[PDB]
Formats: C-alpha cells, structure tokens, sequence
C-alpha cells in the first residue's frame, strides 16, 4: 500500500474518462477521471467500459453495462461520494463486465487524499460496478477497497456534489451521471460550461491550462468572462450574468491562492534558510571579534 500519485495524470497512457453531473435537474459540470490501468488494469478496464457502455446489456441485471443516467445514491460530507448502482440505484445492485462480482485486484494505492476513485464492495472479492470518490483522505478503507483512479479535472464539481442536501445519506435532490464516456488522446476536456455562452474557460481555474499566477492572463480571462456576463446582463438574463460575474471572482481567487501557495511551498523555505544562515554568520563574526578583542587586549 503506497501513496496515491500526485501528478495529474499520473501516467498519460492511463485511460481518461468523464462524468457530466446534474443535480436537481441542473447541469453542474464535468468530472474527468484518470484510470490507473498501469496498476489495476482489470479494475480500470471494468470502470472504463462502464463509462462507454460498449459491453452492451448486463447478463445478471438486464440493464445496460453503463453509468449513463446512474445516480449517486449515498453521499457523506467530509467522507465520500458513492454511485454506480445502475440497476437498483440504492447500493444493492450494479454488476461488473466480467460477471456480477470480481476479485480485489490489489490494494497498491492508499486512500491518502481527496479525489480518489475506489471500488465499493460487500467484502473481499465482491467488486461490481459501484464505486466511490473520496472527498478527504480515507485511511480506514485501505486494504479493504481497491483504489483505481483519481479526479484530474472537475474536483470543484465533486465538491458541489459533496455538499448537496441529504436525508440520512441519500441526496434530497437527484444526483446523477447525465453523461459519461472515454476521452481519446487529444480530445477536448469538455470542461468549459455547456451553456452556449461562448465561454471556453473551465468552470474551475485550477483546471485551466494557464499559470494562475500570471496576472495579465487571468485578467484577459476575467475580461472575456465579464464581457460574456455583460451580454447576459444586456439580455436581461440576470442569473446567467451573475454566474459569469461570479466566475471571474473564482478565477481571481484561484490566481491569488496559486500565488500564495507557490510562495509558501517554494520561496518561504529558501527565505527561512537564508535568515537561519545569516544568524549563523552573525555568530561567527561576533566570535571572531571576541577573539580579536581579548588578543589586542
């Protein structure tokens, strides 16, 4: 059991798949997932195929072997998001592409952070189609659930999902995979908002292909966004206008968090070390003068 990969993705050959998420009939956005085929190929392939639907009808359930239209039936804030029961939509169903249940391939990765994709199960070797996305480190699960991918785009969408109203652990509004599938190398991420607004920027700035600390570029994006908002404003589409306006604020906040983090991670340490060395240097010099004092004294 090892730390999950930090790079997004961990490996460019690994499958990239997606979920377009709707809540209360509202399109929230896209989650893009990397599947760790390199580590758990058999677990990755089952999930990958369940994203395309390409295997057709499932023999033990009679439903399509597909996550399309599959709701998230169990959500616990500060823990995880669970879905994949496309046959019973309540955690008792679903099925793999190999038969109902296949074995725990391995437990090579730890649930060491948010955004990890892991197999739900009902004990050893009961993997089906059900899965969860963690929203925090979930170490108690290690060795009991196979981790087999991670979020690489749209964690902000996972965040919104994490926060829906629930009754018990069942979401009050319907939380569903409106669409899903696999991305070809080079396809577009499909993470700009599918709203016809001409807005090409990802819903969350951390997903954009831009150095967020580059202030001039963020203002270009912000100006675009604000123009789009003004257009909605001109069309009396206030809610859509507020959406766009709110999005530049997200981009401005992302830029600031980016600058701050990088500073704390990279410059603060080296500045700390320099001040430490200076204090050392100050001792050396006071010592050399103490020594010289006595002498010439």
């Amino acid at each position: 059991s090892h730390p999950s990969p930090q790079a997004k993705p961990s490996n460019p050959s690994n499958p990239r798949v997606f979920f377009d998420v709707d809540i209360g009939g509202e399109r929230v956005g896209r989650i893009v997932l990397e599947l760790f085929a390199d580590i758990v190929p058999k677990t990755a392939e089952n999930f990958r195929a369940l994203c395309t639907g390409e295997k057709g009808i499932g023999p033990t359930t009679g439903k399509p072997l597909h996550f399309k239209g599959c709701p998230f039936h169990r959500i616990i804030k500060k823990f995880m998001i669970q879905g994949g029961d496309f046959s019973n939509q309540n955690g008792t169903g679903g099925e793999s592409i190999y038969g109902e249940k296949f074995e725990d391939e391995n437990f090579h990765y730890k649930h060491d952070k948010e955004g990890l994709l892991s197999m739900a199960n009902a004990g050893s070797n009961t993997n089906g189609s059900q899965f969860f996305i963690t929203t925090v480190p979930t170490p108690h699960l290690d060795g009991k659930h196979v981790v087999f991918g991670q979020v690489i785009k749209g964690m902000g969408v996972a965040k919104i999902l994490e926060n829906v109203e629930v009754k018990g652990e069942k979401p009050a509004k319907l939380c569903v995979i409106a669409e899903c599938g696999e991305l070809k190398e080079g396809d577009d991420w499909g993470i700009f908002p599918k709203d016809g607004s001409g807005d090409s920027h990802p819903d969350f700035p951390e997903d954009a292909d831009v150095d967020l600390k580059d202030v001039d570029k963020i203002l270009l994006i912000s100006e675009d966004l604000k123009n789009i908002g003004n257009t909605f404003f001109k069309s009396q589409n206030w809610e859509m206008a507020i959406k766009k306006y709110t999005k530049v604020l997200r981009y401005v906040e992302g830029s600031r968090a980016a600058a701050e983090d990088a500073d704390g991670a990279k410059l603060q340490p080296v500045a700390l070390s320099c001040v430490l060395n200076i204090g050392a240097c100050k001792l050396k010099m006071s010592d050399w003068q103490g020594a010289v004092d006595s002498c010439l004294e």
